[PDB]
RNA sequence: GGAGUAGCGCAGCCCGGUAGCGCACCUCGUUCGGGACGAGGGGGGCGCUGGUUCAGAUCCAGUCUCC
């Protein structure tokens, strides 16, 4: 057996690594998947981090209904309940594709004065956006995510919120997933329908395609107006609130897999990996007892350092087999504990990134955290390298067509949907975002030639 | 203040306290609710506790699909059905999961091959839909959050041990965290889970006398294994079906918390699951608003340092007496009253939602609270116990029975026949709560039909939620 | 033009005989420092619907499905 190399067929690589690492499996219903323990463990760590962040910024979790009145909101990407309770529903119900509406409805009745603001809500849950074609974590009918919703008195506080969150998403990606990203602004064609504008963080997968890791929307008074959400300000004036919306789904897991995965399988970032150190004991019948005891002692010492450790006791498998399994599963470090090692009060530390090294057993606990960090740092620097190595400034549409086969294309655009739409029908590439810290440039649209829009180059790429 | 007293109309008391304490609100769709922050905070603490307990017992969370193939369930009333999706009409209509046994079975069928593949120790935190067009927050709603565990074993014994391991967890959650007393027992054939061999449960008594099923744990034998073809080759070369179990606890547990300890002043939350354990209320006047608030702010840090979940109520817009009532309504166990005066004397007033009032040095507080919170929990539980005892009654005649099922628990003898049981329910509207595990050995005659007593002990009866 | 046969990958159909092989899985022993070895085993009735036949993955007719 093996594993289709990325260069041969990335899509297959992806699908197989997901299956073999037991991250997920396919559900009986088309477009639906089953997230197995190891994969779900990753999602939990993401929840934990984001949740802490959201909390430190005054948000509070709540839980709104799965079912939304159709009238609020048959659209294609919508699953509809029509039968329920045996009889046929008066009005057909939609399975939430997002929660803005229902929350708006409730906000309408909860918000009265400026004392009811700001509204800082977050909800962890599932949503359904129909798709009969499957692709684990990247595009599925049902999927888990976190969707935040806030309501403000002023348009300024709202926008500061929109940014605050995108930065959180970015911190999650950079300091925890070691996934580099571009903080930017979607174009009119690419933004959220009901939003005024949409901010996003874009990542580059090892296959060159781009991925939207998370979005943060400024909704202005669209929903306030649509759902009548007003309040009496301090100046005794009854005005409309300004709402924002932000969300990150398990697609972020897909990003992790496609940003660091190699031909041996997964490579999970230390800060989010279910298992950080996997201990693989190595023995013969006469060594087993004493060797396993050491392993368990080591397991304790590591658990104490607050590390996430796993001891692979499975006796039905050989050391070499295990070495592979865990490399497949992306565990950052492996500790090989054999009789020779045990004899010399040492052990071997093999890094998923590459290399083995011998160290004494007692030193191991204190030394792993730092090594784990160094591990993180490396992963990130390599991803960075990869990104730069695949981002390119295109001036001639011919250069553009070439660069969007490799990765990011930094071109100019007229800011015309019609043109944008054409570039996609042609090269399939799309607008990823108008980067915020992007250098100021003025030129002419790469495909139609009309004066450059956005006063800076737009990030283009074939995306997921 | 207009909180309908429990004795006047419990149902209204319940509904209003939920509204006023901002635990939840009604959603636009019939039977659906919205869990507001404060209420959801409670659910989160429950998750936290249960999950640590599930984890220490080797379970692992996973996430299975919301949509289940109708054929798997073979439209049954309690189901919500998707028929339209993607614009076109579905080939086969999809059911919104009312529970996950089936889909997990399907998956288990393909994952399990060897005994080395068992046990399967799975748990899933999520939502499920069981249609109901009539609403009652946390007690009975169309959609609701819960935790549903599923395990697969090689032997029936390991499976049954799992079934009791979990019910005990549920019971520990109720007793050591919710301070809600409960009876660990076994449902009767009429009252068990359809697909289960047998059903274990924990039963609680609400302040209105009605009973509530806080959590269940089922032994499914080989029903699903067989239904979904879940076999494996054992150490003995023999191929066989696995033995699966199932257990679940929903946010109905919140309803239990509300109805077990709630009083006419409103909620009374058990300290171990309360989102706010201590509320600081600074009392002052402009010429002291600076020093009081300074101390209050300081005490806040001192308390957070202790890991205590505290909330400071600065709200200058409101009067002390107003805040006092709000926090008694929302159930906060303790209140610290920090006044202009007592700060120079260095003392403060600690007031417990249970009638305690004491003065203590601000310095002693941080350290003293933890133990007090414990003493609190104990008392909550003590009272609930007392209530239940005062509302449980051994009956030997069907007249006494009818009387006792108006007050609470009725400990009657039964024949063991579903027919009689369904009769007792048609007449008295009472049902079987459970056949207690630790009940005292007793033989007698069915409280209604006269025939010799089954179970070898008294069955717990009651009007239930 | 091919192909739907065990979880996965395949052969068997021409010249009908009651289903086979690799991987995986179960047993036992030997192994164990980079995916072990031997022997012994378990699991499907061949996409679906007809038909011919003593007998049908195999022959005939037809239908569905992926390239
Ligand atoms: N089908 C899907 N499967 C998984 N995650 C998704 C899916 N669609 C969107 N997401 C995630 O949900 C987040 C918020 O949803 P949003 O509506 O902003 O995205 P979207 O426009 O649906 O994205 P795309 O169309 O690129 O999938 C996205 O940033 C992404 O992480
Ligand atoms: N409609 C509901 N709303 C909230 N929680 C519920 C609801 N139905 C059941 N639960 C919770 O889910 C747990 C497991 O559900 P299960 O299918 O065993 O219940 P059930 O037999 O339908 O309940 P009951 O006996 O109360 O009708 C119950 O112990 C309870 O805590
Ligand atoms: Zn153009
Ligand atoms: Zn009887």
């Amino acid at each position: 057996k093996g594993l289709t190399p990325q260069s041969q067929d990335f899509s297959e690589w992806y699908l197989e690594v997901i299956q073999k690492a037991e991250l997920a499996d396919y559900g009986p219903v088309r477009g639906t998947i089953v997230v197995r323990p190891y994969g779900y463990a990753i999602w939990e760590n993401i929840q934990q981090v984001l949740d802490r962040m959201f909390k430190e910024t005054g948000h509070q979790n709540a839980y709104f209904p799965l079912f939304i009145p159709m009238s609020f909101l048959f659209s294609p990407e919508l699953a509809v309940v029509t039968h329920a309770g045996g009889e046929e529903l008066e009005e057909p119900l939609a399975v939430r594709p997002t929660s803005e509406t229902v929350i708006g409805y409730m906000w309408s009745k909860w918000i009265r004065s400026w004392r009811d603001l700001p509204q800082l809500l977050n909800q962890w849950g599932n949503v359904v956006r129909w798709e009969m074609r499957t692709r684990p974590f990247l595009r599925t009918s049902e999927f888990l995510w976190q969707e935040g919703h806030t309501a403000h008195a002023t348009r300024e506080e709202a926008e500061e919120e929109v940014r605050r969150m995108l930065s959180i998403y970015a911190r999650l990606a950079r300091e925890y997933a070691a996934i580099p990203v571009i903080e930017g602004l979607k174009t009119e064609k690419e933004k959220f329908a009901g939003a005024v504008y949409t901010t996003t963080i874009e990542a580059l997968m090892k296959d060159g395609k781009a991925l939207q890791a998370g979005t943060s929307h400024y909704l202005g008074e669209n929903f306030a107006r649509a759902f009548d959400i007003k309040f009496q300000d301090r100046d005794l004036q009854v005005k409309y609130v300004h709402t924002t919306s932000w969300g990150l789904s398990w697609r972020f897991i897909g990003a992790i897999i496609m940003t660091h995965g190699d031909d041996r399988g997964l490579v999970l970032p230390p800060r989010l990996a279910p298992i950080q150190v996997v201990i693989v004991p190595i023995y013969k019948d006469e060594s087993r007892e004493r060797v396993l005891e050491a392993a368990q002692g080591l397991r304790q010492a590591l658990l104490a350092q607050g590390l996430r450790v796993h001891l692979d006791d499975r006796d039905q498998h050989t050391p070499g087999y295990k070495f592979h399994e865990w490399e497949l599963k992306g565990v950052p470090f492996r500790v090989e504990l054999g009789p020779k090692d045990l004899e010399g009060g040492q052990a071997v530390l093999a890094s998923r990134l590459g290399g083995k090294e011998t160290l004494p057993l007692a030193a191991l606990p204190e030394a792993l955290p730092g090594k784990l960090d160094a591990f993180h740092e490396e992963l990130y620097r390599r991803a960075l390298a990869f990104r730069e190595d695949h981002t390119r400034k295109v001036d001639t549409y011919e250069a553009f067509k070439e660069a969007v086969q490799e990765g990011f294309a930094l071109a100019f655009h007229c800011g015309d949907k019609a043109c944008e739409r054409l570039i996609q029908e042609e090269t399939t590439a799309t607008t990823r975002c108008v980067p915020f810290e992007a250098e100021p440039e003025e030129g002419f649209c790469v495909r139609c030639g009309r004066p450059s829009a956005y006063g800076k180059r737009v990030v283009f790429a074939k995306a997921y």
